[PDB]
């Protein structure tokens, strides 16, 4: 309910900073949150290919 972004994968998100992994769908993070910005989703099922670029869980190798 928040797709005002371009690209799949980067989408709205009121709360940036860390996000997730092919390992780590949540990573620890005293801090809080980056400003509201396009960027992946953990939460949702993306996460963070070695290539620094946010795609989905699916998209991972085997």
């Amino acid at each position: 309910e928040a797709e005002k972004c371009t690209k799949p994968n980067e989408q709205w998100t009121k709360c940036g900073g860390c996000e997730g992994t092919c390992a780590q769908k949540i990573v620890p993070c005293t801090r809080e949150c980056k400003p509201p910005r396009c960027e992946c989703i953990a939460s949702a099922g993306f996460v963070r290919d070695a290539q620094g670029n946010c795609i989905k869980f699916e998209d991972c190798p085997k």
